[PDB]
């Protein structure tokens, strides 16, 4: 199920930088997660959290900061399904984050952290990951 | 076989990914997606994104006035006649980063500027599923 996965960026992501992941939604998931994180350590901060919550039907997108928690952005909908699998890309601009789902813009993300601190990118919770792709 | 066109109305910036999915035809010889800055025939192209089956190689390029640039080429011919495909056009600051399949192919420094894009273009010896811009 290749959870917790962790992709490496030593040279950070710049404006123009594509996250694919695919995997599959397992029956009975709650909840995973897609982070932009500053370390590798506990609690880092981070850039961006992507979080669909298959139980509560919303898909909640925040940041971390000095290990403080943003507001919550909701985006409309839960674009996943338990027992189905997706394709989700995670798109940087200089701007913000843009997330897609299934070939249709989904939300928009704006920075709140600066996209030089991004350094490693963390695919957990109830998901049964295809791939995780970075251009 | 007129090729294909999809205008830009706010350009491109850092960060417009073109999802180009299409099929090769099993008599294809070659096919193209050009990045224009304008509507009129014979426009600058800031990409020109063609890859040629009947050579195996794919060439990148640049126009400006009518006269071209100097050829890039990539690591032979992730193209086969009659398989199907899907690009990625990832506009960076740095320039163009082309990807097939899921793996990057080839990145293409940006020779013209980036926000005088206005027009895709994709024409030759192509079936076209899908042009999206993310």
């Amino acid at each position: 199920s290749n959870v917790p996965h962790k992709s490496s960026l030593p040279e950070g992501i710049r404006p123009g930088t594509v996250l694919r992941i695919a995997g599959l939604v397992p029956p009975n998931a709650s909840r995973f997660h897609v982070n932009l994180l500053c370390g590798e350590e506990q609690g880092s901060d981070a850039a961006l959290h992507f979080n669909p919550r298959l139980d509560t039907s919303e898909v909640v997108f925040n940041s971390k900061e000095q290990g403080s928690w943003g507001r919550e952005e909701r985006g409309p909908g839960v674009p996943f399904q338990r027992g189905q699998p997706f394709e989700v890309l995670i798109i940087a601009s200089d701007d913000g984050f843009k997330a897609v789902v299934g070939d249709a813009q989904y939300h928009h993300f704006r920075h709140r952290l600066p996209l030089a601190r991004v350094r490693l990118v963390e695919v957990g919770g109830d998901v049964q990951l295809d791939s995780v792709r970075i251009f």
